[PDB]
């Protein structure tokens, strides 16, 4: 396999389906990436993550650099070996979690210094150091380091952070390229910023395309703006990105967010305890109504959890705070997301995705 | 298969190896039973419990009667169906945990009333109600309901509790026998009491043998007396029990407790977070010395955890409080216990168990 090859096999409207080929495996798109925080997808062995249908997982750099440490992971053979996942891993830059989880943060044009939320130890991230950490982890898809824009943001502040992010995108590009082993074996994605402002989104897309990346993320969304606004911004933002590269929407999308985002040209998603997804909408398994319900979590789901255990049992486990409850809920939910992606891929391939989206929504929100 | 058939295939000294055949499966002896508390063996799917080599698990009645409730479990099809374990289950009587976990406990000749430690709700257990609850769960091996003797106990109080326990053993026997479905499909074990006193142990063994049970537990040990005293009591107590029925030592035994107990004629064991068992003794995986240790938990262990992950990774997970850490530690530890039992069974079958016990101890305590 090549370092990186994105191929589009079929299209419907703005939606696309295809594959990303990388050295460690093929990723089917549109893709959902389960999130591994501190070198683990919560409550699941990697084999179970794979069994749900995942082709790639996300690793959170911020958590990894704190524990067990990036240099330590490299000494131990890299993240894949450490956690036992041998397929592609996309690593985030660490920037967002520094902003949201760390303390005593000090921002500058060079980067950010901060104190750990775990031990109060002092740490640093810059475009160069973020790219280096992602190299030390052995990441397959590296994210450029940027400066996030809070929602809501004034036009001036959104412009300032977008402009800094684009300067940092060039620094990320250059750091990645100067490291031969990384440049030859991994891919680098840039992140579009600009808040909800069309002109800033356009400037950001232009800057990123001029630098050139293997893929393009839409950053700065899923941060409190709501689905209507997110969809409105995606409507104008995604067409600004190069068509022939993957488009990655960063941040937890509910099933309905994913469907609408695919309708708007997004190819990749991520999303990190009593809520269970079903085709008739989410249920909270803690609800007393499930205490004697012998049906599986979802009536159609092909996951191992739905083949073997009842709502009543999972209700009991979750109410009791049992570890197996978290294990079963997480496996089902990730499996549900993967089945959603498969239905999306198949419907685009068959030119009936618009109908699928309508049918999905009618039932999910009935 | 029969309701119950214990066959002894080989012997060495007081040690025995053989099988218990029951309707739901064959149990190889000496046997280790992983413990399921509130209808789950902590952090493990039943398939994983089976994969470690377990033939039978223990279910804790006290926890089950509180949550989700015995009648509820029966309505839902029984414990096996509820939790997804289709092989034999031995249920305890609930008595010990009432004494150790419940509040506002009131004891009498009829039984015990108590308040839940979870919700403060009022509950009752008697020989009759305990046997009924075990029936509602669908238990394969039912334990007689007894009155535990604290350690240390005066000769008078040990005698009183032993005598009451024997009266309750007869009541348990009669309750079990009067329920046709239970009598025909399950087995009933009696529990020897008498604290550390040889004469009381003898009276208890005689009373139990006169009533007649399918198996005999040594109760009242592993409660603070220490291994030397436990072994001393087993030395005289086990020979008092009928030779041709299984002998069950109740309560957590470390690997060395199990080896010594088998040397003294015990056939069955149970035992319910950073401690990992190895053939060179236990290690605490939290210790900083393991942070960069790429070796598996144990160098010989054939478990899936030791095939796939390092001490360094498990150290990280446990220090981070990650659920996967508990999952991996528990699978390895139960698998270690099962490998211990297999080595015990094979060595008795080959007439080299005494040598095995010596070799095991020399290395485990080196
Ligand atoms: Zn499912
Ligand atoms: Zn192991």
């Amino acid at each position: 396999r090549p370092r990186f090859s994105f191929s589009i096999a079929a299209r419907e409207g703005k939606a696309r389906t295809g594959t990303i080929e990388m050295k460690r495996g093929v990723i089917r798109t549109p893709a959902f990436m389960p999130v591994g925080t501190a070198a683990t997808v919560k409550a699941l062995k990697p084999e179970t993550v794979r069994a749900t249908g995942a082709d790639i997982i996300l690793g959170n750099t911020y958590h990894l650099m704190l524990r067990p440490g990036a240099e330590r992971i490299a000494k131990l053979g890299g993240l894949h070996s450490f956690m036992g996942w041998d397929r592609p891993i996309l690593t985030d830059s660490g920037g967002y979690q520094v902003m949201s989880l760390s303390s005593l943060t000090k921002q500058s044009e060079e980067g950010v210094t901060f104190k750990s939320h775990l031990d109060g130890s002092r740490h640093m991230l810059s475009p160069e150091r973020s790219i280096e950490i992602q190299h030390l982890l052995g990441s397959d898809i590296v994210m450029a380091f940027d400066e996030c824009t809070p929602y809501p943001a004034t036009p001036s502040r959104a412009a300032s952070s977008m402009e800094r992010s684009m300067r940092w995108a060039k620094r990320s590009r250059d750091a990645f390229d100067s490291r031969k082993e990384q440049a030859e074996n991994a891919a680098l994605f840039g992140i579009q910023q600009g808040s909800v402002f069309e002109n800033l989104r356009q400037q950001s897309a232009d800057a990123l395309a001029e630098i050139g990346f293997d893929g393009y993320a839409v950053g700065g969304l899923a941060v409190g703006e709501g689905q209507d606004e997110m969809f409105r911004v995606l409507d104008f933002s995604v067409p600004m990105l190069p068509d022939d590269k993957p488009h990655y929407l960063m941040g937890c999308g509910k099933p309905d967010d994913i469907v609408g985002a695919v309708e708007r040209g997004i190819d990749m998603f991520d999303c990190v305890n009593g809520q269970a997804f079903t085709w008739d909408g989410p249920i909270n398994i803690r609800n007393a109504r499930f205490s004697e319900d012998l049906k599986p979590l979802d009536s159609e789901c092909h996951c191992a959890v739905c083949q073997k255990w009842s709502r009543a049992y999972i209700h009991h486990l979750i109410r009791a705070g049992e570890i197996l409850g978290a294990m079963l809920m997480t496996e089902h939910n990730i499996a549900f997301y993967q089945q959603l992606m498969q239905k999306i891929r198949d419907s685009i391939s068959e030119g009936r995705f618009s109908q699928f989206a309508q049918d999905f929504r009618a039932r999910y929100f009935a």
